[PDB]
């Protein structure tokens, strides 16, 4: 059935501590997520019982490690509904996956006159690799305009994407606006113009079901650390036909077939793109995180986050002098600012109340400029957060407004 | 004082199990090392207590995570005696570090006529990136000849390295031959010809003290998983002056200063080379592994491995029909073959006795060809191995020789 948030919170040891004498209120899961005991104890069991290098088939522990690693690959394949494990590449994270597409696909498929089309809301991981690729190839970088609630219209996509567009790169979910972008429709638009579509799914994958066959995305990148999994591991999905034609981004052992003095041949997919000893423990722990989320149910997690987001938006609208950026329909996060209070001070005060949020530009400086701000604060939610924690957040924001206005008034009287 | 191997083995839970009804005898640490409780429990404490994203300075857990990550960077700096943390870059592993040098340094500093000089004993991670770099630049790849015990003479280095050599890339310790290469003298030779030296230290760092100032290496690459640390993390050291002039290999958040629509500026070192959310837990665990090894003492570990290697070589010389490759003076490993037995079958039989070794080409196909073999077996030692385990190994090798000769004789009589 429905989620028992008490039972879920019980599985996350890190939630049960105090900060500055207050119960921890962790509202920074868009920066990184916390881990349940299932994931941590998966890492423990790996290092305690069957650590060895993989892909030798030589001794017992090595076989167990290989089975764990490749079984985690199959767990990922099922999780995003990829057709084949050949399309599932383990990487360092979303940033590396996107850079891999930029090196091995973009720089080999861009000529002067070609276009790479991104959006103003993209995180830096989905901007700078394309900047560098178009600079290296002499191609053109174009931006889809946002609308004025921070969403994307399909006509702006049709207008920006042309017959010279070879790549459209876009986030599934914005880590700043909470916008859920129309990825499937944009994929169909990109394909109609002869382009591939690259989906930054770092912020969607933890929170909603991903079906890359229904999305028909050509590439899809995700990060373990945002979805209850270990740090330092992510996934690049790519359509098998595209991955077959791309050259490796890294070279070394494990990704070879034959090595001569001057020339070498590569393994089949996916191992062609996995050079050196892989992220064995982290990948196995990501598989454990997938098992955990699937046991809870991603549709349940999405519904819980929709409830939290609607509650948070309503309660934020009860606060005077608070600006919220983005649309009403959104993922589980709220980026905001207090009138006449810098978000860094908001965040410092909140942490003094035990509440953890970010303040800054959230790796989206062009979006900050588009919002006509220099910095923002952001509270983000996930499957272990509650409406009570959102109450604490809005009460502490009212605290902060009153306190800074009172300090201002006391400095007037000087 | 000296190492108590019982007390050290007590700290590695994975050693205390049976395989196929025999006590585990893990002799594959050159493939990957096992972890003590200090490292595993470091990962546990991170995920249980202070996981958060790093480099925000915003809330308490985030500050603790940042302090742990950058403190691990300083632990690495002290550990290899680098001058500055700006020279310590956290990577996915040795393979990635070497590929980073190949992209960001080699491909930007190679013209037709320039030379990259490597050796016949290099692992694939220290071969194929240079193959690809010289192919992309039209430069020349050259090989230093080995001598006939598998070592390198300084005259062969002086002869191979010319005034057209820009890069010399060489392993500190060979994972196949056990050879310890004269890295300091080769660095001086490379510098005399106007070249930089890149040291593959994946197999030296776990087993002996590294002093990059005494070695005067320009780049040095190492892997956590071989030195009692977590999988999926490694280090690239480079002289600060060289790293300052190299462009990033990856682009995204955390490594920027300013991001415009089309142009971006980078952070200072080392963060210029660390794109996206870093390997937070793995790096902190690598710092814990460094603390562990330093508490034992790397000179003690080196002495223990010298004793194990001398013992193993002597006992192997007691076996008839067994060939050992490499020199007498060596790191803690023995690559070998049984006369008329394929090393894969040797390894299968050994695993049936609970003994774990590798069989294959050990990611060094040109070296295998130079040895006039297609495959070998390899037993490798580390701080938790004993002479009793080497006894079990040589007794089981005598088993295997007798058993295969007896099966051969029984098939004669048919």
């Amino acid at each position: 059935g429905h989620m028992n948030i008490t039972d879920i919170r019980e599985q996350f040891p890190i939630l049960h501590q105090q900060v500055n004498g207050h119960d921890l209120v962790y509202l920074d899961s868009a920066a990184t997520s916390q881990k349940p005991r299932a994931v941590i104890e998966t890492l423990d069991k790996y290092y305690n019982q069957y650590n060895s290098n993989v892909h030798r088939g030589v001794h017992t522990l090595g076989t167990r490690a290989t089975d764990g690693y490749e079984g985690a690959r199959e767990k990922v394949r099922k999780f995003i509904n990829a057709k084949s494990m050949a399309e599932i590449i383990f990487t360092k994270g979303t940033t590396t996956s996107l850079n891999m597409v930029a090196l091995s696909y973009a720089r080999a498929n861009l000529k002067p006159g070609d276009e790479v089309v991104i959006t103003y809301m993209e995180a830096h991981a989905n901007i700078i690799p394309w900047q560098q690729a178009v600079k290296a190839t002499g191609a053109t970088l174009k931006y889809i305009p946002l609308q004025e609630d921070g969403t994307i219209s399909l006509e702006d996509v049709r207008e920006t994407v042309t017959s010279n567009t070879k790549i459209v790169a876009v986030s599934h979910v914005s880590n700043v606006l909470g916008t859920v972008n129309p990825i499937k429709e944009m994929a169909k638009i990109a394909h109609d113009n002869g382009a591939v579509i690259v989906v930054d799914g770092a912020q969607s994958t933890p929170h909603m079901k991903i079906d890359v066959q229904d999305l028909d995305c050509d590439f899809f990148a995700l990060s373990s650390h945002k979805m209850c999994g270990p740090t330092g591991v992510g996934v690049l999905y790519g359509k098998k036909a595209l991955l077959e034609n791309m050259e490796p981004a890294e070279f070394g052992g494990e990704m070879i077939d034959f090595v001569g003095l001057y020339e070498s041949t590569w393994k089949e997919l996916p191992w062609k793109f996995e050079a050196g000893t892989p992220i064995i423990a982290g990948a196995i722990g990501l598989g454990a995180a997938i098992d955990f989320l699937e046991e809870i149910g991603l549709d349940e997690i999405s519904r819980h986050e929709h409830k939290l987001a609607a509650y948070a938006l309503e309660r934020f609208r009860q606060l005077d002098g608070v600006t919220v950026y983005g649309p009403e329909e959104r993922a589980g996060l709220v980026t905001f600012n207090l009138d006449d209070v810098h978000p860094h001070d908001v965040a410092t005060v909140l942490d003094a109340e035990g509440i953890a949020v970010r303040a800054g530009h959230h790796c989206a400086q062009p979006l900050m400029k588009w919002l006509d701000v220099t910095a923002t604060a952001r509270a983000s939610f996930y499957l272990y957060n509650t409406e009570e924690e959102i109450d604490k957040l809005v009460e502490a924001l009212q605290k902060t407004k009153e306190y800074f206005t009172n300090v201002f008034v006391d400095l007037e009287h000087h």
